[PDB]
């Protein structure tokens, strides 16, 4: 993991006074950072954005060597209040270092979600440490909330941020600037055009270890069957073959996949923009110094970039609608698009209802504002990167060392846009039929693990697809037994709507219970009666016995599935169990369950 040379030197050579660092798992903090960097130019300053994993942040002590210098951290919080994977080296440095940051000016925008226990843990930490190390905060810590609207929190913070920067440094605010230039390739050889590979040219057709985010392994789809019994939704079990990939995983780990966008959606964007999507091109950085040569692997076709490199499905952010406004020939449509970027009033409210709440993707916006006819080259520079999708691996490597199993609900909903929207990755996984049907993937290691000693009892709470990793856990616990190992009680609390609708792994779980692999199979059918039966109803019922396992057997409790509501209700039930059988007050119950649910006991998403 070889760091770039000093970022202070880079910015000294390039004539930049502001650097903006992104802690980003799924690219939102990265987008915020590039926007702040560009923003610099409109205030007589020069900005760059940087991936902190690539630099040694100790070079912060050198940043005062540059006049009227400033560092901004856009820091997403991931996991159970941990840093993003790219921010982990920064985090571990901040803890260990006692460097003197005297004369360093800083500001932090945290990206977080209130529904999560540790709201912007990473934002707040970074903000606090730089101070403790002797750096001067030039503007208040921003607490962005994805639970509300994060975009609107960024608008509000940025709008106040720049005036204060201008005020402090004694500089003054002063027109569409493009980051990249279009180059069309007429006479290009087929063998040097990217076709959806993420890393090296021909990484896909030409597979060579080691496999990771930058070089995903193309795993063959062994299996892909309907799990759910009814037709109400589509829940799907997939087995990916990682034979000869040299990939190592444990139960509780995550599998990331790189999907393709819907063909019809891509062609429609092309048709409505009157564009030739089969043109071969590059968008090359106009700043010849930046290592970011292109916004995505180039040269390549618009069709390819729209299929594998670009997000064409999520509600576009305000700066993308703002940049497009110029290409709207009807003054009213130009006005709406321009005002999407307001921090207040009618424009903000239109952006929240018409774009966000209605889940309008770029194509819908082009259709509903027919006067908006951008050129495909700028659109492709503006759209964000298509991100990998993570899934809890539904198999144990002890049992299935050459296969990675996925348990997923297909996303397909009716939006206020009047359109039916489709999950990019789930629609694409669904269409994979068992040359071979190939899925670019890699493994991200998690802290979500079985207890070290087999005698330790496990309690697993995993309604709906929340069961994904517990299938692995149960496979593995079953395996230890049949290897003559001594295994504690193994308790599954699972949930679904009906026995005959969405009872995932019904046959497989019946089996495990008969063999003794599951000590108890407790299932809550939330719609087999007038009232809701949920997992925390079964938890409260088993309160006496669950306390025995927790207090006397040091049982590990695992909780996977919906972050918003399920995980909070489950935790309140555990607080209520501890408070009875301690005894102790509610305050000490909460301390107790917090200490029990240490990093690697919650696997939550929403
Ligand atoms: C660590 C982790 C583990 C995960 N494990 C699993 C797993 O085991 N199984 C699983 O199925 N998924 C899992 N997910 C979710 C997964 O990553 C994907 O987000 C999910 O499969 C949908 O991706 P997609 O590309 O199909 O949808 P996308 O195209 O990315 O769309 C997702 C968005 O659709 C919108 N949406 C969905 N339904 C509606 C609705 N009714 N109304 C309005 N908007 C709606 C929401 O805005 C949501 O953010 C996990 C996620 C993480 C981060
Ligand atoms: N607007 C949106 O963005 C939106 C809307 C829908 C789904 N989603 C997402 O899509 C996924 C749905 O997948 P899934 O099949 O795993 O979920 P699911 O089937 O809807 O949930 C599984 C089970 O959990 C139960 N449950 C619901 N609320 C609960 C609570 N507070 N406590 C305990 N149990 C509860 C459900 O009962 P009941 O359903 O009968 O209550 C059901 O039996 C989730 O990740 C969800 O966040 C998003
Ligand atoms: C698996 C997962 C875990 C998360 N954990 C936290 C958390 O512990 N605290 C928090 O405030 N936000 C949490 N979030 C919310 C994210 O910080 C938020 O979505 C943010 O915008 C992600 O930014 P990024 O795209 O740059 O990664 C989590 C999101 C996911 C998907």
């Amino acid at each position: 993991p070889v760091k770039e040379s000093s970022f202070v030197e880079k910015m000294k050579k390039t004539g930049r006074n502001i650097i903006v660092f992104y802690g980003s798992q799924t690219g939102t903090a990265e987008e915020f950072a590039n926007r702040l960097s560009k923003d610099a130019h409109r205030y007589g300053m020069r900005g760059m954005s940087a991936d902190p994993e690539e630099y040694d942040l100790a070079d912060l002590s050198s940043l005062p060597e540059i006049d009227k210098s400033l560092v901004v951290f856009c820091m997403a919080t991931y996991g159970e209040g941990d840093p993003t994977d790219n921010a982990q080296d920064f985090y571990d440095w901040l803890q260990e270092t006692d460097v003197d940051l005297t004369g360093v000016k800083f500001a932090v925008f945290g990206l977080g979600n209130k529904t999560y226990e540790h709201f912007n843990a990473m934002g707040k930490y970074v903000d606090q440490r730089l101070e403790q190390l002797g750096a001067q905060r030039i503007f208040e810590l921003g607490l962005g909330d994805d639970d509300g609207n994060l975009e609107e929190d960024f608008i509000t913070w940025r709008e106040q941020f720049w005036p204060a920067v201008c005020e402090f440094f004694g500089v003054e605010a002063t027109s569409s600037i493009r980051q990249y230039e279009l180059v069309v390739h007429e006479d290009m050889d087929v063998a040097k055009v990217y076709t959806g590979e993420m890393g090296r040219l021909k990484s896909y057709e030409n597979q060579k270890p080691p496999f990771d985010a930058k070089n995903p392994f193309l795993a063959a789809v062994t299996a892909n069957r309907k799990l759910n019994q009814g037709t109400e939704r589509h829940l799907m079990h997939l087995e990916l073959d990682i034979s000869d990939s040299k990939i190592r995983y444990e139960s509780g780990d995550h599998v990331a996949v790189y999907p393709a966008n819907d063909s019809a959606l891509v062609n429609q964007i092309g048709e409505i923009l009157g564009a030739d999507l089969d043109v071969i091109m590059s968008l090359n950085n106009l700043d010849e110094e930046s290592n970011k040569k292109h916004p995505f692997p180039c040269p390549t076709t618009y069709r390819t970039a729209l299929t594998y490199y670009l997000d064409i499905t999520n509600p576009p952010r305000t700066n993308v609608l703002y940049e497009l406004a110029q290409y709207a020939s009807e003054p009213s449509e130009q006005e709406h698009l321009h005002k999407m970027a307001s921090s207040s009033g009618e424009g903000k409210e239109l952006y929240l209802s018409w774009v966000v709440e209605a889940r309008r993707h770029i194509l819908a916006i082009l259709q509903d504002y027919p006067s908006l006819r951008p050129p495909i080259d700028h659109l492709c520079e503006l759209l964000p990167r298509l991100q990998a999708r993570y899934y809890s691996i539904a198999s144990s490597s002890k049992v299935h060392p050459n296969s990675v199993h996925i348990c997923a609900v297909a996303v397909e909903y009716e939006a206020k846009s009047g359109r039916v929207n489709k999950g990019v990755a789930t629609s694409w996984l669904r269409a994979k039929e068992p040359g071979r049907a190939l899925v670019p993937m890699f493994v991200r290691k998690s802290q979500f693990r079985l207890p070290f000693k087999s005698t330790t009892p496990v309690i697993m709470v995993g309604p709906g697809t929340g069961i994904a990793p517990f299938m692995g856990f149960i496979q593995e616990r079953a395996w230890l037994r049949e290897q003559g190992k001594e295994v504690g009680e193994t308790l599954l609390y699972y949930g679904c709507r009906r026995s005959d609708e969405d009872y995932l792994y019904r046959e497989e779980l019946a089996r495990f219970h008969k063999d003794g692999a599951l000590t108890q199979l407790n299932v809550a059918f939330s719609r087999e009666q007038a009232h809701k039966v949920y997992v925390q109803h079964l938890l409260k019922r088993d309160r006496e016995h669950l306390w025995k396992l927790i207090h006397e057997g040091g049982a590990h409790i695992y909780v996977c599935g919906d972050a918003r509501n399920m995980a909070k209700d489950v935790q309140n039930t555990f607080y209520d169990i501890v408070a009875e059988f301690g005894p102790m007050e509610h305050t000490q119950a909460v301390d107790y369950v917090k200490k029990l649910m240490t990093k690697g006991r919650y696997s939550l998403w929403s």
